[PDB]
């Protein structure tokens, strides 16, 4: 492919740097292919890949600002609530990427804050336990399956209480789509349960302990498909919650402008047609070639009108509202339970 379009001064400025600190929540297995292309582009930069939890990404930025300690100098999460915090509340270094010209308003928070990824929240089942044609693909159709005794203690979801991200899948869900109320008393009849993380809920249908498991990335599920036969993915037709990847250059980065060149790379039509093709992150630019592209997505829920892309914007800080929050929470706990 090419190079990212990155300013000549930026990548001499990254050169004196010599080095690049991420806090990220990309899991590393799907994040690897895409640090080996950056190095390969850009061999001078010593990248410190610091995989950690949506919540936990958070706490520590904030601390060791609080502190003026050594702190990140790229963040990259899922949790995008707490990453719009952050880049609205002066955290984030004003940077007009080169390679987002055409990120329409919507994946951008002006210069402060990134899209790098549309990602959607899918459902997984072990297809020795459902057929394919067993699955439904719609909120009313796997709340019906739910009601089924053999079902019960084989669903796994969120835990939206632990894990940042998993709020952020299921607050969306929960406001968009009316049927969501009836999936969560139907999540609470099969006593569901409730995992922080992908890889977690992916072992447990992996291992037949569940059969199904709704929300998660279906970046996530692609790469593990390719060493799990029995590893299915249904993308839901009456309407995907897709999440949007935020990645923000911290404005007290000790190597700013080693984080410009990764932020650009991410952008890029390089990153994005490796997302695609090679690390199967669901790209947000709609020209990449691959399995993880806006295009394969909108093919499996029956075009672009059915995927809910949650925005890059203040707006989603509702969701933090402490009211806003107490009415969710306070609804997700009685149907679950
Ligand atoms: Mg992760």
């Amino acid at each position: 492919q090419s190079r990212p379009a990155s300013d000549p001064q930026v990548v001499e400025a990254a050169r004196k740097e010599g080095r690049l600190i991420i806090y990220s929540s990309t899991d590393q297995s799907s994040a690897q292919a895409l640090l080996d292309d950056f190095r390969k582009l850009y061999p001078f930069i010593q990248i410190e890949y610091n995989d950690l939890g949506t919540q936990a990404i958070y706490d520590r930025f904030v601390s060791e600002t609080a502190a003026g300690a050594s702190s990140a100098d790229l963040l990259w999460s899922s949790a995008m609530e707490l990453q719009v915090k952050l880049a609205s509340e002066g955290y984030a270094l004003p940077y007009d990427s080169p390679e987002a010209k055409n990120w329409p308003a919507n994946a951008r928070l002006g210069n402060l804050a990134y899209s790098t990824t549309l990602e959607p929240a899918v459902v997984v089942y072990n297809k020795r336990f459902l057929k394919p044609e067993e699955v439904p693909t719609t909120r009313e159709g796997l709340a019906r399956l739910l009601q089924e005794p053999r079902m019960r203690g084989r669903v796994a979801t969120w835990d939206p209480e632990r894990s940042a991200v998993g709020f952020t899948i299921l607050k969306a869900d929960y406001d968009r789509f009316p049927a969501f109320q009836e999936l969560a008393r139907a999540f609470g009849k099969a006593q569901a349960a409730l995992y922080s993380s992908t890889g977690a809920a992916f072992e447990k249908v992996i291992s037949g302990e569940h059969y199904l498991a709704y929300g998660f990335f279906g970046s996530y599920a692609l790469l593990r498909q390719r060493t799990v036969k029995d590893l299915g993915i249904a993308y839901l037709t009456d309407g995907t919650v897709a999440i949007q990847r935020v990645a923000f250059i911290n404005k007290r980065a000790a190597h700013p402008n080693a984080a410009k060149l990764f932020l650009d790379y991410l952008l890029s039509l390089r990153g994005q047609n490796l997302m695609a093709y090679t690390a199967l992150i669901f790209a947000r630019r709609e020209t990449v070639v691959g399995e993880a592209t806006p295009q394969a997505l909108y093919k499996a829920v029956g075009g672009k009108d059915k995927v809910y892309a949650i925005p890059v914007s203040t707006e989603i800080l509702k969701n933090l509202d402490p009211a806003e929050r107490m009415r969710f929470l306070t609804f997700w706990r009685q149907a679950v339970r």
